[PDB]
């Protein structure tokens, strides 16, 4: 369900407005992080 | 809801596991966009 959310820019962005620009900025630190941490163990494998 | 799994990595991560990292790469980079867009939206209601 958080699914259709972030792979749509549309509703992305309307759910975006509920967050700050800070908080924005937060939670895309949080995903890249996931995301690096999801590369480095596809390498390891 | 979503504001509770972007905003905490531990939860964010337990989503994250049932994506493949090119959705997890599409999804970071929409992210991104919005944050770019939502700047840009920024400095114009400033500088008018």
């Amino acid at each position: 369900e958080i699914t259709k959310t972030l792979l749509n820019i549309r509703s992305l962005r309307a759910y975006a407005r509920e967050l700050t620009i800070e908080q924005l900025e937060e939670a895309l630190d949080k995903l890249t992080t996931v995301v690096q941490e999801r590369k480095e163990a596809e390498a390891e494998e």
